[PDB]
């Protein structure tokens, strides 16, 4: 059973359009919460997302080459590209065949659907894009990123909503693991801010109808009332140790567990007591063999949500027991917002370079604590923190939970 | 290497509501495919399509529950509950946290989108359903497969286009031999006859604009110009071997290899020479520790394309060789149609029940030889045919490659 390591990465998220900048503003508390600037939000009582800033995708893909893609492919391109320069992979003849993309989208290309179907309504069915089938599906970001790097091995999406980026992942890592592939491009990429997902989002009361920037979104917090929407795309290359190794490539970390459970609960609604990602956590922590001691931090899913926030402190509770107490919390999507798909791809990333940097980023605008969540936050402000095991959560929508465990490399 | 063994299976399809009727209904060449009388069909070029026959979904889910489901939903959930009542897996307190869920749907809720979309356009964001997202989005048949049946093992779907439902049980066999579930409900389930489905691929000339019902689809036949489209679901009950056999399960066969890959070259058009197609079948065959020799029988993929079918041909002579000509492929998409997402898992069923009633199901419509496309087709006429080793292709739009290998059942 080989080892995985993380060899590069790649984000556009809403405090940074590269891993750096999204990283160095993460520790800085930054907020990519703003007014939405893509759609006329007028008829809407959600005005604020977590939206990419001064971001033009002619400054990487062509005019052309680009109009025939959904903003989630054109995110997911652009990190991949990223996380390959990142790792210096080099894909060619010898070595595509056993380099594989596993890219996931939890809702794919929205927008592409909207303004097709506006056509074939408003002028007729033939005047729809022949580019509109492979824009619009969700297996595209996987398939158009393969294409524009020439990556040849397993080649698949896992889509669970919110979960879509960490489970696309913990697939990439146990084809690796498996051994049927030397490496794997893989992540969560999302491009939700559209007409239809906002009026659909809101419909169901997911989303915050907060206005006020500094406490639309609150993880863990007094008055937090849903999630807010945010965009982007976070892509790991993970590589057998033997492959890293050989080709000389740099280590961020290792991939040492992965669980995966379902809730059979409700549809949207989280399991009573969090108790399908209390059994997703303890499934990951045997795979990679250890117990919640050894465990010092844990991305937390934390949306801002009533019911989400605090079944999760209940699961993270039940799981870690005694070590509850002694083990740092974050949810660094209090900056980027619930970057839905990606989001997972993105904590990934956040994940890793805590246990490179020996550093945990903060849940900005923990201004309003709550009596019932009572775990270390690692509230507004970045604190050091030496990390051997770190976790990051998923548990979204649908039931699905994912839940990854990234390890210190050391040899 | 823990031994996978499919217990149960569970279908709707054009010729058939249920494992019998379409299994039967397939070794008598029976046509699916006839005028759509789903939608109004006038302003298309495209009449006809592979709708189930005779199906009220008010005869398995209350009206009440149904409309909350897009159909491609309420497909996965009568398919499961077949395959699970063939299994005779109780799901209960002591195994629903090692019995899983896995079924994928390439397409999702095309027909959701329309109507809230419409809504949304011509009446406003508020009038938009609070059930929209939980119908639209493709791995919500996943979660209300789990909450239905009450399985709460590893949970997800594998979205890749028209290879989904192979990919999905290929995951699902991965995860049970890792030893991750002791039993995993699995497939792909699609419904795609509707106004942006019917547009969106014809705008992309995939589609057959021919209306003689008898000439349609033409698997890998002389006048063949794109494939016909299908509705369905086709889920699978996988198990351990150590399980099926302590609860005392009829077994249809064991699960031997899975191969995966991406051909890297088109969003639409097939690598040259089914190169990809290829390498998937080879590591299919490698990971089920078989040459070329072993194999009797090969679902092929044949959706009825110019290139497509072309192409197949190319891949199955390049990886068998010598044995290409000693082999029985059959295209059952020749009565089915193109299922999309649900075809992966129909064609494990069709390849799965052709080992145990040693019976190859044929591609009707076999009129005109096409003299490029020189395989064993089984044309017109279903024949008998003792197999050992079964192969199931799928490689669909976006360049994805699945390959499933099924074995009898030894002891």
């Amino acid at each position: 059973n080989k080892r995985v390591v993380i060899t590069g990465m790649g984000a556009l998220s809403p405090i940074g359009n590269d891993v750096k900048t999204t990283w160095e503003n993460a520790l800085k508390g930054v907020n990519g919460i703003d007014k939405i600037t893509r759609i006329d939000t007028e008829p809407y009582s959600v005005h604020l997302a977590g939206e990419l800033k001064n971001f033009n995708i002619e400054d990487h893909i062509d005019k052309k080459e680009a109009r025939r893609m959904d903003r989630f492919t054109q995110y997911a391109i652009v990190a991949a590209r990223e996380a390959v320069k990142d790792a210096q992979l080099d894909i060619n003849e010898n070595t595509a065949d056993r380099i594989g993309v596993w890219i996931g989208s939890g809702i794919g290309g929205m927008e592409t659907f909207e303004i097709a179907h506006k056509q074939l309504m408003d002028k007729g069915p033939r005047r729809v894009s022949p580019f509109f089938v492979p824009m619009l599906i969700p297996d595209m970001a996987t398939g158009q990123v393969s294409i524009d790097l020439g990556a040849k091995g397993p080649n698949g999406a896992t889509v669970t909503a919110c979960a879509t980026g960490t489970n696309s992942i913990g697939e990439a890592f146990k084809i690796v693991q498996r051994g049927d592939a030397d490496a794997m491009i893989t992540g969560g990429t999302e491009a939700p801010i559209t007409h239809m997902a906002i009026a659909g989002f809101s419909a169901s009361r997911a989303l915050s109808t907060n206005d006020d920037i500094e406490t639309a979104c609150r993880p863990f917090q007094e008055g937090r009332d849903g999630f807010v929407m945010g965009e982007g795309a976070g892509i790991l290359v993970i590589e057998s140790l033997e492959s890293a190794q050989a080709r000389g490539a740099n280590i961020y970390a290792e991939i040492v567990g992965y669980g995966t459970t379902g809730d059979a609960y409700h549809i949207t609604a989280p399991a009573p007591e969090g108790e399908g990602g209390s059994r997703a956590m303890q499934a990951a922590m045997d795979d990679a063999g250890i117990e919640p001691k050894d465990v010092q931090y844990l991305n937390a899913h934390g949306t801002s949500t009533p019911v989400g926030d605090l079944n999760e402190v209940k699961a993270i509770k039940n799981t870690f027991g005694e070590a509850a107490k002694h083990l740092k919390v974050s949810s660094t999507k209090s900056m980027t917002g619930h970057l839905l798909g990606a989001t997972g791809g993105i904590e990934a990333i956040f994940s890793a370079l805590s246990i490179k940097d020996s550093k945990v980023a903060p849940t900005i605008h923990a201004v309003t604590p709550d009596p019932e969540c009572d775990l270390d936050i690692v509230p507004n402000e970045a604190q050091d923190l030496d990390i051997t095991y770190a976790m990051s959560n998923s548990l979204g929508f649908g039931g699905h939970n994912a839940v990854l465990v990234f390890k210190k490399f050391e040899a």
